């Protein structure tokens, strides 16, 4: 009902102090010599963690305006983590630096619009410089190296990732799953992955990764929107009597159907997951047909008179494993005739020759490559099961890091890339002097994360940052060994995508907060 409103400097200082609390909580964990943050748990055993993700997720300030500021910075940091795969702490500390300096400038009387424009100009220049400075990661040796560093110096993990990407390609779909035995088994199976997520997070079976993982499930491919249930209840009865989980891939399943599916899933009487149909228009129908051919089943379409009432087990697609993340889903080893797959890829290639528009042509290349390439599975082997779990988690993290490195490149890790780019961009200027002030704010902000890492290491940050700026290339300061040298030589590297995303999202949130003249929140 009644709401509190803050205008001008009061709202901005509220946001600044909230962001300060969040960044002070998170940034202490940054760096190889990170600090420990105790997250008190109501169950009884407090947890000690050194990752900024958990600390950021667990923070919620009591004051309303402080809470809003901290939560919005946390939201943009989580966006950076979801996109790049890492760099939440770097994004948070960069955002804190930009916000502090920009608010100090605004309080002097600087124009927020020009400050934001200068900050964005500096950030775009920094992204271009990072792209220029990035070391390409295309050789299998470089892939193995990125795998090793991304997995705490494990040659086996890097070798597995490198050979998996060799078999599936740089852009191929590669997934990791638990495997029996001690040795690591790598196999390739016929499957596909389309960028669609679960309609509700209530279907999640693995809270560790938030992935709806299904083993040997049935998939129901519907060409029509589903709102009611009574037309499709026999499908639920059939999958229940079959005893195996069911996957729903329709144009959209929402309303009472989604509600009853979520309720049943929480009840546990039946385990059924629903994911939206990829694409739209005729493309959606084409890829639904592609998935139907992959799974050996058929799609139910209202236009051809095939109702959901007649949908039974014989016309129900079946797979081996299904992994549904927040944004992407993966069907693995869908059982189906190889002749059908060959016919489908041949027909799509034909359509490629008699395609005319470039957009349709590139979409057809994407579809045929995705369908024909398949998905390889890497099975983690270890002596003890807990070791298998930790190794599989490390393999997943290393796979994400390697994928990011392939997508963008590899730069110097430990914040050296950002400070090097900031030193390189010392002479950039904008139209207004306010834009120059904003550019200087951005430069100091990109200098900040290395200073924080050095401060966590215990060394003084000023002289170390000055020495790193004095050098050129990937030369910087190693926090672990307290020595200088080339980061790629020392192996301290991060994907260019991670650094670029952290910088971009910190810039976005800083621009949003600097240009905020009013806050509205519920009354305490």
């Amino acid at each position: 009902a009644a709401k509190d409103v803050k205008f001008g400097n009061d709202a901005r200082v509220k946001m600044l102090r909230g962001v300060n609390v969040l960044a002070d909580a998170v940034k202490v964990t940054l760096g190889p010599k990170g600090r420990n943050v105790v997250l008190d748990k109501s169950f009884g055993a407090p947890t000690i963690t050194k990752d900024g993700v958990s600390v950021a997720r667990e923070i919620e300030l009591e004051d309303k305006f402080e809470n809003m500021g901290a939560q919005m910075v946390k939201e943009v940091a989580s966006k950076a983590n979801d996109a790049a795969g890492d760099g939440t702490t770097t994004a948070t500390v960069l955002a804190q630096a930009i916000i502090t300096e920009g608010l100090k400038a605004v309080a002097a009387g600087m124009n927020p619009m020009d400050l934001k424009r200068g900050i964005d100009k500096a950030v775009t220049a920094a992204v271009e410089e990072l792209k220029a400075l990035s070391v390409p990661c295309s050789d299998s040796k470089a892939i193995a190296q990125v795998g090793t560093i991304s997995a705490n110096s494990d040659e086996t993990v890097g070798k597995l990732i490198a050979e998996a990407m060799d078999k599936v390609g740089k852009e191929g779909v590669i997934t990791v799953e638990d495997g029996t035995g001690l040795q690591d088994e790598l196999d390739v199976v016929e499957g596909m992955q389309f960028d669609r997520g679960y309609l509700s997070p209530y279907f999640i079976n693995k809270p560790e990764t938030g992935a709806v993982e299904l083993e040997s499930p049935f998939i129901l491919l519907a060409d029509k929107k589903i709102s009611n249930i009574r037309e499709m209840l026999p499908v639920l009865e059939a999958v229940a009597k079959a005893g195996k989980p069911l996957l729903i891939i329709a144009e959209d399943v929402e309303g009472e159907a989604l509600a009853t599916l979520v309720v049943n899933t929480m009840r546990g009487i039946v385990k059924v997951a629903a994911v939206k149909a990829p694409g739209f228009g005729d493309r959606r129908k084409a890829m639904l047909q592609d998935i139907a051919t992959l799974t050996g089943g058929t799609v139910i379409s209202e236009e051809i008179g095939m109702e959901l009432e007649k949908a039974t087990l014989e016309d129900l697609g079946q797979a081996k494993r299904v992994v549904i993340n927040k944004d992407t889903t993966t069907i693995i080893d869908g059982v189906g005739e190889e002749a059908a797959i060959q016919g489908r890829v041949a027909q799509i290639r034909q359509q490629i020759e008699e395609a005319t528009s470039d957009y349709d042509r590139e979409k057809l290349q994407e579809r045929v490559a995705k369908l024909a390439g398949g998905v390889a599975v890497i099975k983690v082997g270890a002596a003890t099961e807990v070791e298998m779990k930790e190794k599989k988690a490390r393999v997943e993290d290393a796979l994400h890091a390697t994928r990011a490195a392939v997508e963008e490149g590899v730069v110097a890790g430990g914040g050296v890339a950002l400070i090097r780019v900031a030193s390189k961009l010392a002479d950039l200027r904008g139209q207004n002097e306010d834009q120059n002030v904003g550019i200087k704010v951005a430069l100091r902000a990109m200098e900040a994360p290395l200073r924080q890492i050095v401060l966590n290491c215990g060394e003084e940050p000023s002289v170390v940052a000055n020495t790193v700026k004095g050098g050129d290339g990937n030369y910087g300061y190693n926090a672990a060994t307290e020595e200088y040298g080339n980061m790629i030589d020392m192996g301290i590297l991060d994907p260019t995508k991670v650094t670029r995303s952290a910088l971009q999202y910190a810039a976005s949130v800083a621009g949003l907060m600097i240009t905020t003249e009013c806050m509205v929140t519920d009354l305490p």
